[PDB]
């Protein structure tokens, strides 16, 4: 297919390459005649790793191509991809600057031309975008109407630079927001060939999708770093420590873990979370990010709070209450912490949990239960149906298999919470989840 | 191999089970009278898949049993696993009155005792634990030397609970912490039929190995919870994004980014870092991990500051000045603010990249190089040895393969800080890592 590229930076050229050197027509968009110059002789605008040479054999066999002609460059073209640049305002939002003027100059193009064209956005922007500012935009200016008239969708990038093109052969995964299916396959001919998944999404999903990658990339740059600068330290290399991490494929570097839901509790994960951050702090390590743990840690607890205790009842029932499902352990578990909460600020709380329930008559934990926390316990109530019943907001705290029945036989008159993901759907007015 | 266990809590009550069910002789051990006689009647002082039927079948083959006999269980076997919980003090710091406790007896045991007797401990420690705290109590109540008459050695855990047996017999992998072979060599004996790498190490490793991966499953918890919450209120389902994040593995869930080292820059993570907790601020929504980010990458870049400025002299060379190897893009580099930041304190500053100075001739961004950042440009120098030799301090600031040769044979003289990880060892009087 015949495609333009609007921004020719490292994406954007390597994009023109890559694309060109597949059999495509490719017209390179730029506002700077020096890049585009740069172009048409064949040459990159920058040193990348085999650029210049898929440059030039886009050159040679006259399939690549660059002008500073918006306009033109949509009319001789059935794709546009958008990308430009989105830098950082003063304050950390992102400049739409360059992503508005384009999208003019695409509108004001389509005006004319009748055939339908294809307007996906590859640059970065935050989640919204493109429903609320590139379509509104373009419609406003091409006088159409995105969907029917002309294809819009979102198609973000995971190339890093000095390995863009390696990185574009072999992709993580190809992710695609769509509008309109229409859109949507034209992108899937586009990396039908790759190697690697393809996942469509809404345009909005998509748009958080890239975020987080590159969040969670700086994330891991920064968590390899403190934890090394702990290493120094205490008398150890960093890199022997997280090589050694980096080979734990079932939990390190899995998707363990990584279910966003509620806080983290247990008799471990608090303690040396405490325990390693005071040490850092004798050695007069810094440490931020490590630093920052538990104080996440009980906003999360705070926000189910703050979701439970939002409807006008004190009637809570709290199915689950040790750390986690499966287990009799209360030790540092966020449910009784929430449940405390709730009791110290006066609200009618029953709870469930058949472990804990099966470990008042035994276990080892006697004793714990009866005196430690009586005041918790005495709330636990092992007829499940009688917990539902007798509550108005039910709030499913652990993994218990029991309670994704719960979550399909919900009767009418309850408030249904969240907070581990039993839910096959986002929040409705009667049952919310704490990031759903 | 005739084993005794001290702690019989939810990390020792299940390798007692696992240990004898693998035809091992296992004493118990543990402080309360009740736990020992659940284990004497095959019971289960806990709530853990498993672990009864296992206790049973240990107590139908005689060969588990229990005892609050310290003296008589170290006695009576060759080995002993150290598994008595660390608990937290007021301050975060780890309450080692327990392990205290069982070095003592045993170091009094193993006076008696003619025969080596091995000490492993299982228990999470701060790294240095072992050195300063072990051994001393055992060599002092036993008037044996640690390492010679008995012997010792760190073996970290990563057992879940409510998974513990399945965590056992099928773990990521095993940790030995080493101090003499012959320790290390009966800990291999025993795991050998485990499915898994066996990891040696220092004592001082391992133990910090542990605390890492505990620190690090905080964090993934922590990253996926507070992107959901930014996803909910976006929106979208914070699931949805982090599934597809996780089907990753050449970025996201890999060792790519692991690496302890310098801060990151580039203009993507860091624009996209304060993109997103911008979007995150203006929709109230607190995520002090995400937050935190930025200036712990800050104080990174101040952190090769501080060792580059800590050898009496101004002259300083820095080799690498674009935001990594292989690329000439300088966009939010640290290096660059490095740089700029030994500028406005006044040294003699050399730098080299041999990309850069590519780049100054060939591409599009030489305006940039040649009027808007001239103050650092203009210290360029074309030949790497030109840089080497005119300075007392050199910086490897990103993995240019060119800098190999200046750390395996370095001129005489010259003071090496290592920002990347080139260095083979830990920090010496000539070459210092920023991690190591
Ligand atoms: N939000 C969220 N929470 C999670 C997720 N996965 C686990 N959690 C929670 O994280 C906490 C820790 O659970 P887990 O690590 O499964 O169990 P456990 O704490 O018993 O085992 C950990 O400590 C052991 C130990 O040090 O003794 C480790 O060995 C072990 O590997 C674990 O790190 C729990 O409160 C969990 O609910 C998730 O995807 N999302
Ligand atoms: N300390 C440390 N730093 C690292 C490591 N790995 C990479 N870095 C740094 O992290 C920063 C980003 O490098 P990288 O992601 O490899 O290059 P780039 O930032 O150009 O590509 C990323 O941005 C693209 C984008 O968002 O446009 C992404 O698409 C892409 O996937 C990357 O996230 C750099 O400053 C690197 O130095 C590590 O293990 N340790």
């Amino acid at each position: 297919m015949r495609i333009s590229i609007f921004g020719l930076g490292y994406v954007g050229a390597v994009c023109a390459g890559c694309l060109s050197a597949r059999g495509h027509e490719v017209i390179g968009v730029d506002v700077s005649s020096t890049k585009i110059d740069l172009i048409n002789q064949g040459k990159s605008p920058i040193v990348e790793p085999g650029l210049e040479a898929l440059l030039q054999q886009g050159r040679q066999t006259g399939r690549l191509s660059g002008t500073t002609d918006f306009k033109k460059a949509v009319l001789d073209s059935d794709v546009s991809f958008i990308c430009v640049g989105t830098p950082s305002k003063k304050n950390g939002d992102l400049d739409l600057g360059y992503i508005e003027t384009v999208c003019r100059e695409i509108g004001f193009a389509i005006r004319e031309k009748s055939e339908r064209h294809t307007v996906v956005v590859r640059s970065t922007v935050l989640p919204g975008t493109v429903n609320n500012v590139v379509i509104p935009l373009i419609e406003d200016c091409s006088g159409k109407k995105a969907g029917v008239d002309f294809g819009v969708g979102t198609n973000p990038e995971f190339l890093r630079e000095s390995t863009a093109i390696k990185d574009y052969d072999f992709p993580p995964m190809t992710v695609i927001g769509e509008l309109d299916k229409q859109t949507g396959d034209l992108l899937e001919e586009i990396y039908r060939e790759l190697d690697a998944p393809i996942i469509r999404k809404t345009v909005e999903v998509a748009e958080m999708i890239k975020y987080t990658c590159n969040v969670w990339h700086a994330a891991k740059v920064t968590f390899a770093n403190e934890i090394g600068n702990i290493a120094k330290a205490v008398g150890v290399d960093g890199r022997e420590v997280m090589d050694v991490i980096c080979q734990d494929h079932k939990l390190n570097l899995s998707r363990y873990y990584m279910r966003p839901g509620f806080a983290f509790g247990g008799s471990c994960l608090p303690k040396d979370v405490r325990a390693l951050t005071y040490r850092a702090s004798q050695l007069d390590v810094e440490h931020p990010m490590l630093g920052s743990l538990m104080r996440s840690n009980s906003n999360q607890v705070q926000k189910a709070f703050d979701l439970i205790t939002s409807h006008d009842t004190r009637k809570v029932g709290l199915l689950g209450l040790s750390f986690k499902a499966g287990t009799d352990d209360l030790r540092e578990s966020p449910l009784v912490e929430l449940a405390e909460m709730l009791i110290g600020k006066g609200y009618e709380l029953r709870i469930f949990d058949r472990n804990v329930e099966y470990a008042r008559v035994h276990g080892a934990n006697k004793e714990y239960i009866e005196s430690k926390i009586p005041h918790v316990s005495s709330l636990l109530v092992s007829d499940l149906d009688e917990v539902v019943a007798s509550s108005d907001v039910l709030v499913l705290g652990n993994g218990d298999e029991l309670f994704v029945d719960l979550v399909n036989k919900t009767p009418s008159g309850k408030k249904l919470v969240d907070l581990v993901g039993f839910m096959p759907h986002t929040t409705t007015a009667q049952a919310e989840g704490i990031c759903w």
